[PDB]
């Protein structure tokens, strides 16, 4: 009786780095999707293994909202089967996934004049993100031949990068705010519905 709270997500004051994207389990509610597609300020909302017109119609046994900020031209990274900095070392999605990708540009909000430096990502790593898995050392990455005591040695780099978001940059380096919806299916109740399934209409 009651809409799942996707406030708490699309409209929340602040979001997380991508190197600490936040996760909100949703359950047990009614999930009104067309409050989402059906708005105006996303440029990007593709989905993934579901049918063209009928998502307010689905059951899922949980929701997950992944939630971060990353830059414009990374915007296509946050998708199935991709590589770079973010899709390989911050936030990787399966191959396999199902559920939708809604960003949005908030350069209005994540850049200052002066520079906006509190967003980070993961800029080094010695192996790639398995999906949904979420890196938050500092350990000093060795990016040579020569081993790391912590920093004393050569090419020894603390392993996270600030983006630098200022209002006159390029869309490219523009922020964008990211919210993730994984729909899990499992071979059990489904807590989550939209207005029009079977279970309430």
């Amino acid at each position: 009786t009651n809409l799942c709270p996707f406030g708490e997500v699309f409209n929340a004051t602040r979001f997380a780095s991508v190197y600490a994207w936040n996760r909100k389990r949703i359950s047990n509610c009614v999930a009104d999707y067309s409050v989402l597609y059906n708005s105006a300020s996303f440029s990007t909302f593709k989905c993934y293994g579901v049918s063209p017109t009928k998502l307010n119609d689905l059951c899922f046994t949980n929701v997950y909202a992944d939630s971060f900020v990353i830059r414009g031209d990374e915007v296509r990274q946050i998708a199935p089967g991709q590589t770079g900095k973010i899709a390989d070392y911050n936030y990787k999605l399966p191959d396999d996934f199902t559920g939708c990708v809604i960003a949005w540009n908030s350069n209005n909000l994540d850049s200052k004049v002066g520079g906006n430096y509190n967003y980070l990502y993961r800029l080094f790593r010695k192996s790639n993100l398995k999906p949904f898995e979420r890196d938050i050392s500092t350990e000093i990455y060795q990016a040579g031949s020569t081993p790391c005591n912590g920093v004393e040695g050569f090419n020894c780099y603390f392993p996270l990068q600030s983006y630098g978001f200022q209002p006159t940059n390029g869309v490219g380096y523009q922020p964008y705010r990211v919210v993730v919806l994984s729909f899990e299916l499992l071979h059990a109740p489904a807590t989550v519905c939209g207005p029009g399934s079977h279970h309430h209409h």
